[PDB]
Parts: structure tokens; C-alpha cells; sequence
């Protein structure tokens, strides 16, 4: 059945969205293949590949954060390549609030690309844009 | 081999692309899912479906020259995720002329999930930033 | 049931947003009510109420460019046997004439009720 | 009798907008359905469902200044037994710290929907000009 | 019976509405009294009297206007102050297109006050606002 | 030439009505203004406001919390009738600032006047600037 | 009687006014005495005397109006200072319309000091500023 | 004379200038008839009458100064009218110094009519711009 | 009071040399100022130039190539001696340009005249504005 | 013998100028008639009679400045225009530190006229440009 | 001797200088390597690989220059690294003059890389910025 | 073999970007020449010659911290010369970190020119561009 | 004698500006050095060596507006028999299509150097405040 | 002979280049003249002369922050015997006290003449 597989996926993304919220580089470091590549904001239009560009954030930015955030995946698409690969796009809103009473949102369209290796999904690339 | 592999998806690519800025729809539409999903500036942060969205650029713009253009794919990483699906990443810089002879340059950041169905291989989903 | 119901209001849907880009006031006379009540952009904050203030853009604008409509998204509510709630994104592609794309969104609700067995849009709220 | 319908829900949207003010979740969230959909100016464009991203409001800016809110022209229409829709824009005073006042424009669509017995708000569209 | 005069103060708004936006100069005139106070933006803050004031536009802007428009009347409240006197206010909302073809709408709120001199309704003092 | 002393009433109920505001003496203008008096002014976004709720909130937090001097020019007064009266007048406001800057701001006001139960009662108002 | 001056002053100024807008100088300088003072927007914060300064534009602006205009005045108030002398204050809202169509109102405030010199009334001095 | 009844508005002048900048209101109100009218830039194109739109700024600001200043009047006219009536022209230039101590001048136009009643003379109306 | 008339000689050149300016007439202008007079200007850039072919310049390719009014104010003139003299002054030129639109420039003067050889010469003069 | 002349109204200039700079007014008063009338940035571009003008920033500003300052005179001009009257021109450079500590520098063109009235030269008119 | 193969390398930079400013193409593309890599301003801060990247704007813009212009080339330091190996570092000024009578002078600094192939200098890797 | 070779020089330049950014002088001043030339942002587009003018940043800039970065080297490609020189070709991206904890990135295209000099690899010439 | 020297370089110094203003290239190549050194605006902070960076303007834009040139504090330091240096400000006067007049400045330092008896200008230095 | 004076010069000046990023007024005042014109940013496009202009600055600036100076392409034109011209461009680098460094560049020309077989600094011109 691909459902369950479609679910798999959408929970494993969920787990990596929480990790990087809560600042655990832990479970990033575990989800996250060694040899990643990216795009990304921070990537300054480059192909940025290994873990440590993204290390850099856990950090000092993630870790450090105070502010309380909510965030909320829209439109999760699946596609289900094959038996050992999935490809999974979606849209990520961040709820927050500063110092003040002054909240913001901000919205980033992500896509990450799952992999099988040894018995685990991995995600080898992935590409953010916002 | 895997060195075949990563050669045959940038081919794909690369006629993918070529289809795009001569404005050969006929081609592209063989090449993109017709249930092909993507990010691109132009979708304004939204995950959009189908091959409408793109043919409208066919039929009222790409179509449109006589401004010269060259292109440059940079740095192409190509994940062979499996027997029937792969992921290249690039990056693309298109030279331009527009009236009274000045240049510009400009710079796109591209994922493409390729998947083989039925023997053939297919983009199924890209997602560009600029 | 719940199921045909949301297909019923996604057609109804798609065949007014194509009324509009055609700009067949016909077909959207006949989809809207006449008393419609709305909010738009171009109502300035107000709710409006009347098709005459739709027609004016039917008459002065929308039957004079090239576009696509992407609707996404799209979300119905069943109400009851009567009426119905869809809410979706709209993203217009066009081009300037001097050959430029531009897409443009709107966010858009349509409240559909069943008037003598006929759908009708009695109500919309649109913004960006 | 249609004009003892309408005012409910209009008592409804008052009650609820009064929650929203005061930081009355749990009355909130009696109101408002689990699984409501929504424009507002803070979903960026983005029809966005559940509870969850409004209670961050309520955790986090609501339950903190004076205002009064007025509702203007509110049209109700009813849609059969368990369904309505009420639109009206809202306006909303306040003072800053400076003595300042000051007044808010919104513009709100909302459609209630009779479930179990209970007037639920299943949906809701507010902008700004 | 209130409700009968206040429909009558609508239609006759309607009318002098009417008059302004096709620029019928001799309608105005029968409605506007020839002492008429007004605060509108055109007048700077200022209270104006007379109709010369008014004349200049039906003579220069009101009438050299071929775009075409829509005008909607919003949340008309009529006060019916004795058998001789009324106060309407609502807000006006008028669209229109460039010769390039782009839409604007445009908003002002407007009280008239109504009197009843001799037999007929005259608009003795108007208030606009908005711009 | 009878009606003279009709227009020294309005003046003076204007008077005292716009020294209630400026004083924050909400008791005297509760008594002067309509309870469903309708109104255009700066604060209501250019929408038609019903009800003294809306006015209430500038006595309870902003007019009765600076020195200021407030003139009336050029009032003109309509009356209408045995039972209803207009008058519209220019408003300025000087006030100055903590560091002691003074500052002048101007009002348009067209105020209407109705007498009900023979009170003269102040049923719309229109204020612009 | 005083009110009789006050119209006579009022009289004078509108006649004052007309020949203004008209560009009619043989009025104007039958008005305004030969070693008129006044302050105006166009003598930069200075007095200016004589008749000259502004018979410039007479022979260069006014009397090439091509414009429509009304002129409105406002709270006109007389000073009536002595058998031979007045001073009036009011307000000139000017409307116009520009080559394309729009409309405009600017305001100037004005002070007129009147004397009556060989038994006719004289503009002596005036005050104009926006 | 003529060159004395000069010489005596110009006298009541300064006297009248030296009430404003010291913030002295009992000379100021015997010096300013009490239905005064005036134009001034605080009067935002109005004209104001009576001398409480004045007192609000003895009682609020000439009399909270705290800043040293000079003044100065250039280039005064006066236009004897009558017995009982004078008009008065000046530029006044203000110097002052700000809490730094860095210098500034301001300059205003004003015009002053004066009328003798009950054998004193009283500023009757005035107008000040810039 | 014998240089009262001699305080009227220098204004009556002073108003002669000024409408030499305004009227394109060099040969009036080099008569009455001296072949190595100094001088300040806008069009010196701050810097003391000498002679007068930095301002036949502008008779040659501006003065004498539109309507113009000149207005002189609060001449003051100071009489230093039998052979000296210095005059200072305000200069308002009004202006129109091509579409129509009037304009006012504002000048401030000192002008040093000297008698030499019996004749009243301009020998330093100062401009700002 | 006129180089006599005009060393000795550089000499008296630059007493004055002295004087500015230093916030001495006894010597300002001196070498300035008390009936001085001149142009300069802070007059707004009118003629100013008399010392009080100038006195009030030797009270306020030219006495309350700590900061070092170094002033040149650039292209001086003497016209000895005949016993009793003399003219000077130049070029006044002034140049100053912040209390951060940053340098600037500025220019001023002034003409000075002097008359010999009784046996003093004094300073009757000043014309001053540049700001 | 080395000062004799310093001579050598400015020959050749000269060569190639002029190649480009008077669009010869067939000069640039024998003394450039089909394989030269470079950055450069129309590069975006990417390194970019092969002649055609280049030959687009001998195509569109150099050859199709109107405008006179004068070159200058300042401090050529010329480092010889080797006998098949050379790198020479110069700044460039180009003053043009467009359709009016407006002259402007722009500079760019230059790093070329050459390499003795066969027996023949090419130009294999070029740095350039401004 | 040639790999090698540019394993050597991608380890030269790791170690050398190394000491940049540790401020460690002692190991740049063994790799970079005495009579090093180069051209960076900081030389105004001048070509400036010696150690003591990057020796300035070793002692009053790179010595200073704690603000933490990461340093990125993307797409470096290496020319083997000959067997005395080398050209390296590189992106480097450096992540960091301000007060108050926003993240900033910025992009440096470098040439570096190695070449060896008594056995000892050494760097003679570098040109950097932002 | 040293004023004699002076006058020879603001002498080769006015021929020099002459031929500038004019466009004649044969006069300033034969003034200046074939390999004469020059600071500039138009040299971008560089020191740029050569005629045909000059030469470039003579055949592109000098050859073209009246104008009048003046040479403002002129200083010469004689540096032997054979040297001279000189600087001055210089002040150009010009018109454009449109009638209006215009000032510029520059400061320059030229150095001449004696090159077999003729004197030549072997380096300048031009700036702009 | 030649490059024996141009180095001669270039010694001179890299001392009184020194002279000055030190605040050592007493090497400055000795290397140039007491009636020295120049042309300098401060100057204001004015030939200043003197040395009390430029000892303003020793006095309240450059005797109080880190730098370098970099001099770059100097060329010397030899004059005769008893004067030198040297022009060249300054590079300084600098911080400002928060850790951020800057790069200014100036063009300098300087005048050496020999005035009782010492080197004087007799006019010098700096722009930016």
C-alpha cells in the first residue's frame, strides 16, 4: 500500500520540522544524511552540501531562540518514487511574537527528497525557498 | 553504472531545459508529468499542479524572442535514488539583451525529481527560486 | 454524497471564475444572486450588495490579454441540503502587452445556496 | 421568523468577538469549530485549519489596553436550518500607551453551521483595505 | 406615517445624485437652494455659501467627463425631523476606468439636510467628506 | 424677524455641548446627544457610527486624561422648523506638547439639531478635518 | 451708518478682485494707490512699494490667463477706523481647472488697508499669504 | 506732525513686541483691543477673533521660555491714516540659540492696524506670516 | 545735511549701473565699474575675482539674450569721504518662464564706489542670494 | 605711501577678526560702529543696523565654544579708497574638531568697509557670504 | 631569461585586451582556453567554465559597440611561475563616451592565468572585478 | 598523479583559509610570499604588494572575536601548471552570527595562484571579489 | 629675475588651458610631456601616464558652448633653472543649449620641466572640491 | 644616478608619510616648509600656505586608533639637481573602535625641492 507509505513520510517530515523548532540537533543529525545537499536562503543562491552549514543554526540561532513559535504545514504533496525513495513538497507558516506585543508570520515553501538506506529514510536534499 | 545514470538525468535536464527556452512545448509536455507539481516564483509561494499552469508560458512567452539568451547549468548534482527515480540539483544563469544592447544576468536555483514510469522518465515535481 | 456534493460546488465554482475571465456576464448573472452581498477590494472596506456593482466590470474592463486561473486549494463545506461554504486561492497569470508575466493571488470565499433546486452565489468575500 | 435567526447569529458573532477581545479561549473555542478554516491577514494568503493557530494569539498577545469594538451593516443570511453566514465589518478603538487613539477597519465573513444543537463557526474570512 | 417621507427624501437624494454625476445643471439648481451651505473638500475646510460655488464644476469638470461610472449609495440613514424638515447621510461609492483602462473606486460620506420651503424639498446644506 | 432668538438657542446648546467634550463631562453631553444619534467623524473610517457607545470611549479614555483652547468660527445656523434646527461651524483646537510645542488642529461640524419632548436633542453629526 | 461703509469697503475690494482676475490694470491702478506697500507671497518676505512689482504681472500672467476660475470670499470683517479709513480681512478660495481636467482650490488670506484720499477710496497697503 | 504720529505707532510697536517676547499679558491685553482679529500661521488660514486665542500661548508658551533670544524690526512703514487710525509694516527677525547651542533666526511679515479709542491707541488687527 | 545729495548721486549710478545689468548694456556697465574691480558672486564659487571679463561674459552670452522687473529695497548708503562712498541694498527680480509661471529671486549687494579722476567708479562690489 | 594704508587695515581686520573668534566684545565694540549695518547668513538676507544684533552671539554662541578652532584669511584685497575710508575682501577659513573628533572645515567671503571717523578706523559695514 | 618571457605574457594580454574591445571573436577564442573557467561580474559571483559564456557577449554586445573608447592598462605585474606557466595582474580603465558629449571612465581589475599548451600560451583561468 | 596534486593544493588552501580565520599569522606568513600581490575589496581596486598589508587584519581584526562563523568552500576547481605552479578557484561562504542573534551570510570568489619555491608550496598572488 | 619665471609659466600655463578649451590637440602635444603623468577625476584615484588619455578627449568632446576661463591665486615655486611648479584654482565659466549660465572648479598643480630649452609639462594633478 | 634620487625621494616622503600617521609634528615641520602651499580635501578647493593649517591637525586629531599605510605606484620625475616631483597613491587602513575595518585612498602629489642641500617639501596636492 502507498498510503501508509505517503504517511510514513508526512510523519517523518513532521519529526524533522520539530527537531529543527526545538533546536535538536539530535534528531536533525539522525534524519539528516551526512553528505545533504541544499538550497536555501542562507545558501546565498548556492548548493551548499554536509551537515555542519546547517549545524551553524542549531548552534547559535536555534538553540538560542526565546520566542515562542507556532508553525503550520500547508498542502503537504507526496510522491512515492519508488520502494526505497519519496519526495515530499509543502509549505511551512511560523507564528510568532517578539519582545513586544508584535506577532508576524513568515512563509517558507520547502521540498525534501527522502531516501532509503540500510532500512532508514533519510533526507538527502533538500530545497527552501521564501 | 552510476556514472550512465547520473549522465542519462542530465541529459533529460538538459533537453528539459532546452525545450523550455526555445518555447517547444510539444516536447516539454512529453518530458513534465501532466499531474506535475512545483514551486517557482511565479506560483507566489504556491504549490501549484498540472501542466496548464506552465503551458500558458508556452503559448504567450516563450514563444516570444528575437532577445538573445544563453544559458549555464553550474554545479549539477544528480541523487540516483533508485532503479526508478532520481533528483538533480543545478543552478542556471541566463544571459540576456534587451533594447539599446545592455546585459544582464540572472540566477536560478532548481530541484527536478525525475521518475521512470512505464520505461520513460518523467519530472514529476521542480521546484525553483530565484 | 458528502463527496458529490463538494464536486457539485467545485463545478459551480470553476464556472463562475470562467465567466469571469471571459467576461460572460450571462453565465455570472445567472450563477450570482441578485442581491448578492460581497467584500472586494475594490468595494474599499464596504459590503456592497447588487450585481450592478459586478457589471461594471463586465461592461468596462473584463470583455477587453491573455490569462490562466489556478484555483487552490479549494475547500467545501456542506451546510445542509441547501447551501454550501467554498474557500480557496486564486492565482490569475497574465501578460502586460509588452510581453512581461505577472501572477496575482486572492483569497476567496463563496457562500452557495439552493434557491428553487438552483445553486446561487448569495455571497463572497475576496482579498489579497 | 427570520429576523429572530438573524439575530442570533448576530448575538453569536458578538459573543464571540467578545471572547476574542477579552482572551476567552475556552468561549472561543466552544465557538469555533476544531477542524475551522480561515483567511486573516496573519495566514499570509494561506487558507489555514484548526484551533491551534489562533490559540497562539490567545497564549501569547490577547489576554494584555482599552477598545470598543462596533459592528457595521451586518447582513445575515440564512441557509436553511443549521447553516448562516453573517458578514459585517468590525471596528475597533483603542489608546496606546501616549493617550493615543486610534481606529481599526476589518471586514469579516463568517458562516455557522448548527452542530449537535450548538452554533459552531466552521469558517471564517477577515481582511483589511 | 414616516417611513412615506423618508422614501420621498430618497428619491429626491437619488435625483439630485443623479444630477450631479450627468452633469444636469438645471436640476441641481431646483434642488440646491440658491443659499446653500456647504463643507466639502473642494472648499478647503471652509463653509461656502451660494450655488456659484457649485456652478463652476457642472461648467468645467462635471460635464467634460466621458469615462464612464458607477455610483452605489451605502447605509442611507434618513432623520425625519418634522413635516418640514429631514437630514439624510450615506456613503457614496464611485467607480470609474482610466482611457489606459484601470479601475479605481472612490468613497465619500455626505449629509444633507432637507427643507421643506414653500411645497417642494430643498437641500439647504450639505457636508461631504473623504475625498 | 422672530426666529433670531431660535438660532441663540442652538449656539448656546452647541456651545455647551462642545465645552462637555472638551471638559469630559459626559453627563452633559449623555443629556445633549441622541442615544441613537448617527455620525460621520475622523475616528469612525468613514462610516456612519450609531449609538453614543462609540463617543462614550473618548470620556472614558482620552478626554478626561494637557492645556487647550478651543474656538468657533463662521457658524451659520439653518432652522428648519418649529422642532428642528442645523448649525455647522469651523472648530480650532490648540493644544501644545510635552516639550512645549503648541499646535493648532481644524474641524469641520455640521451638528443637527431635533426637539423631542421640548429638549433640544443633537440627533446627527458630521465632523470632518 | 457703519453698516453702509462696511458694503462700500466689501464693494471695493470685490471690484479690487474682479480687476485682479480679469487682468484689467486700468481698474486695478485706479484701486491701489502709486506707493502701495505690501507683503505677498511673490516679494519673498520683503515690503514691497509701488504700483511696478505688480503691474508686472498683469502685463505677463493675469492677462494671460487662460484658465477658468471663480473666486470665493470668505468672512469678509471690516474695520471701519475713521471717516477716511478702513482695513478688511477675508479669506480668497480661488478654483480652477488645468489643461487635462482637474480641479483645484487654493486659499490665500488677505488684509486691505483703504484710505480715502481727495474723497476716493485708495488700496494703501495689503497683507496676501497662503 | 507726521513724523511724530510715526514715530508713535512704531513706539507702541516695540512696546507691543516687548509684551510678546517677555510673555507680559497685561501689557499685551492693554495694548490688543479684546475683539482683536488676526490671520498667523497658527491660525491655519483662519481668521481668529478676540484675544483668548492669544492668552492660550502667554499662559503656555512666551511664558515658559527658557531660551535667550533678540529681536529685531526691519524696514518698519507706517501709513498714517487718520486722527484715530494708523497702519503699521515690519519684518521681524528672531534670533535664538537651542539647548546645544547652535543659533537660528526666523523671519515674519506683519502688518498691525491701530485705532485711537477713547484716546488710546489699540491694535485692532494684525496678520503675520512667513 | 550738505551729503544728502551726495548720497543721492551715488543711488542715481547705482540704479544707472543696475539697469545697465538688466538691459544687456556693456558699454554703460564698463563706464561705471572699474576695469580691475574685485568682487564676490554666486558665479565666483565663493572666490574673489578681478576684472571685468568674468562678467562681460555674461553680457555676452546671457544678458542680452524674456521679461524682467527689478525692485531695489532699503537702499542705505554710507558716505565715506570726499572720494568714497559704499551703497548696499536688496534686489528682487521678478521672472516668467516659457510656461507661464512667475518666479522671485532675491539678491543682497554692497556696492564700493570711489571717485577717480572726478568720475564715480564701482570698484568692489559683494553679491549673495 | 598707500601699502602703509593697507597694512594697517589688515592689521585692524585681523584685531577684529580676533575678537570674533575669541567672544572679546570690548574689542568687537571698538573696532565696530554702533551704528553698523550689514548682510550675513544669520541676518536671512537682510541689512541689520546696529551691535545688538552681533552682541547676542557674543553672549550666547561665540563665548560658550570650547572647541579649537584655526581660522585662515585667503586672497586679501585692500582698496584704499582715499584718507579717511578703506576697503577689505577676503576669504575666511575656519576649520574645527567634534567633541567625537571629527574635523571640519568652512568658508565664508567677507567684505569690510572701514572709516576713519575722528582719528579711529571703525568697521561701518560688513557684507558676509558662504555660511 | 625570465624579463624576456614577462614580455611575452604583456604581448599576449594586449592581444587579448584588444580581441575583446574590438570584438574579435576568432582572436579571443584562440588565445582563451575552450575550457577556461573564470568569475566576473556577469558570472554572479559563480565560477562559470567555457568559451560560450563569453562568446554572447562577442555576439550581442562587443561587436555591436558603437561607442569610441580608449583602454588603459595600469601596473601589470606579471608573476612566472614557470617555463610552461604564467599569471599577470593589471588594472583596467575604459573611458567611453556615449550619444551625447557625456564621458565616463570605468575600472576593473584582471588576473589571467597562462598556460604554455603544445607550444602556444593560452589564457586558462581569468579573475576579474569592478 | 594529478589528483594528488590537487589534493595538495585543496589542503595548502584549507589550511590557509584556516589561519585566516583563526588570526593565526604565523602559519599564513609561511604560506602566503613576502612579496605576495593581490587584489581584494579592502585595496580599493588596487593591486597592493607585501604581507604587512594583511598583516593589519591578523593583529587588530582576525585576532578579535567571539562571534562564531563557519566557512564554506564550494566548487573548487584546481589547475595543475606545471610541476612548480597551481591555480585554485573557489566560492567561500562564511556563515555568522551578530549581536542579538541574526544570521547573516556572505559570498567571496577567490583565485589563488600557488607556486612551489625551494620545494615549498607558497601562494604569490590572490584576488578576492564579494 | 624671479618675477620674469613666474609670468613664462602662468604664460605656458594660460597657452596651455587655451589649447585646451579650444580642442587644439597640436598645441597641448607639444606642451605636454609624451610621457607626462596626471591625476584626474577622469582617472578613477589612478595615476595614468601618457597623451592618449587626453588625446581621447580632444578627438571625442573638446572639439565642441561658450566659455570663459579664469585662473584664480596662481603660485609658482621656481625649482631651478630648468623646473617650475605651479598651482591655481580655476574657474569655467559656460552656458548650456538652455541659456543658463554655470561655474565649475577645479584646483591644479602642473609642473614644467626645461626638456631641451622648450618648457614641457611633465605632470598635473586636477581635483574638484 | 637616476634611480639613486628617485630613491632619495621616495625615502623622504615614506618619512613624512610616517611623520604624519605618528602625530610627530616636530619630523613634519622638519621635512616640510614653513611657507608650504597644498591643495587638500580640508582646504576646501583653496591653495592654502603655511604649516598652522596642517599643525591644527597634529594638534587635535592625529595624535590620538591603529593603522597602515600602503604606497602604491610612486613614480619620481627628476627635476634637476635641486627639485624632485613625487606622486603616488595612499592606501590607509584603519579601525573604528567597534572592529570594523576601512580603506581610504588618496592622491597625493608632493614638490621636493633642495633649499641649503636639505629636501623640502615646498607644495603638495591630495585629492580623493
Amino acid at each position: 500500500t502507498a498510503k501508509v507509505r505517503e504517511q510514513e513520510i508526512i510523519r517523518l517530515t513532521q519529526k524533522l520540522i520539530t527537531s529543527i523548532t526545538t533546536g535538536d540537533y539530535d534528531t536533525y543529525s539522525k534524519l539528516v544524511d551526512p553528505h545533504v545537499t541544499c538550497f536555501e536562503p542562507f545558501s546565498n543562491g548556492n548548493l551548499v552540501e554536509g551537515l555542519e552549514f546547517h549545524k551553524f543554526y542549531f548552534d547559535n540561532t536555534l538553540s538560542k531562540r526565546s520566542v515562542p513559535i507556532n508553525t503550520t504545514i500547508l498542502s503537504p504533496h507526496v510522491h512515492v518514487l519508488g520502494e526505497d525513495a519519496a519526495c515530499i513538497c509543502y509549505m511551512r507558516l511560523t507564528q510568532s511574537v517578539n519582545s513586544s506585543g508584535e506577532a508576524k508570520t513568515l512563509q517558507q515553501e520547502e521540498t525534501r527528497v527522502w531516501q532509503k538506506k540500510g532500512g532508514n529514510w533519510i533526507n538527502v536534499h533538500f530545497h527552501i525557498s521564501g
